[PDB]
């Protein structure tokens, strides 16, 4: 009796591969690769369908391509995977790339026609896949070696002859460059994308990746996984692998006297612990995320921090908490759009940049006019596209333009000022992202009366004014939340100034104390009111 | 310690003697990174090499835990002539967004 000996090992369990925060994606592959071979043959034959050959798996790095490969071709009741590591079959001599190529097939021929359809199943791993398959007539120079080789595998895979027991998986970074005709159903046809987890594929990760740990009691009794699960954010497995390899490390590195002239190793090994410091520390120095935007930049946009004079810093975060809320909740306006204004030296970027934090997305970006100096106009348009394309990837997303006035070169002479950036933010500002998803844009600005004159103002769908300091008592307020004087200098401040009407910046404030505080101290306060005197004003 | 950057412009008359006492403030200062960017060493330049020479020597002062740089004749340095007018406006943007980004932290 040709028993149908399963294709499965009979000692495997899901949690035993120890793969996280990929459930859909392998359910998906299991029922559309493996759902065929396990049913009971008779079944599947009346139906009189042919089973799949192919699986294709891409995504950016760091994300568990290769680690699913692995885990599969281990899962498998078959013989020892075929693995090639990148172009190992290109040779010199003429005809011996394609040999090669053909010499993985062999063993998969000589059993279909001997035993017919009882065969076993045959398994060959492509790692790389970009490096020697691509579209056929783009190269041009390499001798007319890599335009036979994609012949051949697309001859073998699926020819006049048929076999019907193999299985051939792919990995790739570069989707896009592979060839078209071997990416139709019959070759190739599970095509699966493979991406950054949410919070609960991060605690999966970091559960499954301190079980041998805990199990021994080498971590300690206040290490809390939700906490690290919140605040490491767009961290990919990879990261999230390494970071608990550097808490290690720098935990073990507290017995070890290196500074001395002989290395030694001191016995209270015993004892061991992990803290929540190490994990800290590991945070703040060692890894960093090479995605989205981090703490590096909110510490330079927001560099004194924000500070409540008065009423107006309440009422503009109230009212980006209600445009937030609107994108959040509504169904019916995918895009919403706002732009902040006021005078010179106000404070824009500092509250777009708040607003943005506390908006709580997953995905946020700022496009300033700083990281692109002495670039040209296509150079420009470009860099917006590529932010404004990755923007449009996620579910829910918020960008940042600020200084729209120098994004666009404008000088009150002539005027002067580039065509193609104009037109590039009003066709991006009317542009809805893919069903189903959401995007917020803010703009800041110093001049609106330009912009009403260019006609980008009916873009907007509304605009926040932000005040100036005005009156004394506010003045007065500032100065005590920062405190730079004291109360018998500021009895003399506030008997001056309360007289008049006074108009600054909060920006400029900082600047005219510091310039104040140089002189000694018997002559400080005189010297701040002259530089204030000099100010003027202009309502 | 609030702010990291601070600049100043001498003005004059013509035939005043204007950079001489700048050179004295820069060689006073007594700091260790003290450079000059004059349009003596750009002589038919085009604009985009006056903005990337302009960066260059505006990135190695990143570099340093003290810093000068002194910026010589900027009417000289925009092409600037009084018929028109006629200037270079890439230049003038470069200065301007140039004039308000701060050093790396701690510099
Ligand atoms: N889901 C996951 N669960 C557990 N560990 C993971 C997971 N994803 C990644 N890792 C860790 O990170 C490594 C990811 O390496 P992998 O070979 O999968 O990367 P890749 O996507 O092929 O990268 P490359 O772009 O360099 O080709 C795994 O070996 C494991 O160390
Ligand atoms: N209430 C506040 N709102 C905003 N910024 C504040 C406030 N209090 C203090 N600051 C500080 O003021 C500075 C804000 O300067 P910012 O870069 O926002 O200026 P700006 O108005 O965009 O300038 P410019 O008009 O020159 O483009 C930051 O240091 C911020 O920490
Ligand atoms: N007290 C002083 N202040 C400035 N320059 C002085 C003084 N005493 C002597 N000099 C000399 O005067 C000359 C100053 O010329 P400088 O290079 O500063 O001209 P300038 O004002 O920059 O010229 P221009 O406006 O034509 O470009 C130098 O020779 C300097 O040595």
């Amino acid at each position: 009796k040709e028993n149908r000996q399963s294709i499965i090992n009979p000692d495997w369990n899901f949690e035993k591969m120890g793969i996280g925060g990929l459930d859909k994606e392998f359910s998906d592959i299991f029922r559309r690769a493996f759902a065929s071979r396990v049913f009971p043959p008779e079944i599947v034959e009346q139906m009189g369908c042919k089973h799949v050959k192919g699986i294709l798996l891409y995504g950016p790095p760091g994300c568990g391509k290769t680690l699913l490969a692995r885990q599969i071709g281990k899962m498998l009741n078959a013989r020892e995977p075929k693995v090639v590591n990148g172009p190992e079959i290109l040779n010199k001599y003429v005809g011996e790339s394609e040999a090669n190529i053909r010499k993985l097939f062999a063993d998969a021929e000589e059993e279909q026609r001997r035993l017919g359809a009882n065969s076993g199943l045959h398994i060959i791993i492509f790692d790389e896949i970009d490096a020697i398959c691509k579209q056929r007539g783009s190269m041009a120079g390499s001798t007319g070696v890599h335009d036979t080789v994609v012949n051949q595998l697309l001859s073998k895979i699926d020819g006049v002859e048929q076999l019907n027991n193999i299985l051939v998986i792919g990995m790739t970074n570069r989707p896009d460059l592979i060839d078209e005709a071997l990416l139709r159903p019959g070759r190739l046809e599970v095509k699966m994308e493979i991406g950054l987890p949410d919070e609960k594929g991060r605690l999966q990760i970091l559960h499954i990746h301190t079980a041998r740990m805990r199990g021994h009691q080498l971590l300690s009794a206040d290490v809390d996984i939700k906490e690290l699960a919140v605040e490491t954010k767009n961290f990919s497995g990879a990261e999230l692998e390494g970071l608990v390899r550097a808490a290690q490390s720098t935990a073990m590195n507290r017995h070890i006297k290196a500074s001395t002239k002989v290395e030694v190793d001191m016995e209270k090994a015993e004892s061991l612990q992990v803290t929540r410091g190490d994990f800290l520390a590991s945070l703040e120095n060692d890894i960093k995320p090479a995605f989205g935007t981090n703490q590096e930049d909110y510490a330079s946009y927001i560099m004194n921090g924000i500070i409540k004079w008065g009423d107006p810093v309440t009422r503009v975060l109230d009212d980006g908490e209600l445009l937030v809320q609107q994108t959040k909740n509504s169904d019916r306006t995918p895009l919403v759009s706002v732009l902040l204004e006021g005078p010179p030296h106000s404070g824009k970027t500092a509250l777009a940049a708040k607003i943005a934090e506390e908006s709580n997305f997953p995905f946020i970006k700022i496009c300033s006019p700083d990281k692109m100096i002495g670039f040209s106009e296509t150079a420009k348009c470009q860099a917006m596209k590529k932010i404004f394309d990755d923007a449009y990837k996620s579910q829910l997303s918020c960008v940042v333009v600020d200084d729209i006035e120098r994004l666009l070169d404008y000088v009150p002479i002539g005027p002067r000022f580039s065509n193609l950036v104009l037109q590039a933010l009003l066709v991006l500002l009317k542009k809805a992202p893919p069903q189903g998803r959401k995007l917020l844009i803010i703009g800041t600005t110093s001049r609106k009366d330009v912009l009403q004159e260019m006609e980008m103002l009916n873009a907007f769908s509304t605009t926040i004014h932000v005040p100036n300091i005005a009156t004394g008592e506010q003045l007065l307020e500032a100065l005590e939340l920062l405190g730079n004087f004291k109360d018998k200098e500021r009895t003399t401040i506030a008997q001056q100034v309360k007289g008049k009407k006074v108009w600054i910046g909060i920006k400029k404030l900082l600047m005219l104390i510091e310039m104040s505080l140089q002189m000694d101290p018997e002559y400080r306060v005189r010297k701040f009111l002259a530089l204030l005197r000099e100010e003027g004003a202009s309502p």
